[PDB]
């Protein structure tokens, strides 16, 4: 039982980190363009 | 330990999701403020 649920949170750890990577990416795209534009 | 790792990954899930809360917030202010800026 302890393994079957920890594996839930680890795949969730991946589900988080994947989205997190997609965040850091998209946040930097938007942030870049705005900063360039303001110049 | 397996139980301790649940206590690890719940807080780890919280630390990540809290970062995600900052990442999601900024990106939304980014996309919104662009809209105002374009108007």
């Amino acid at each position: 039982e302890m393994n079957e649920r920890l594996e839930d949170e680890e795949e969730m750890n991946a589900e988080l980190t994947a989205k997190k990577r997609k965040l850091e990416d998209e946040c930097s795209e938007l942030k870049r363009d705005i900063d360039d534009l303001e110049l």
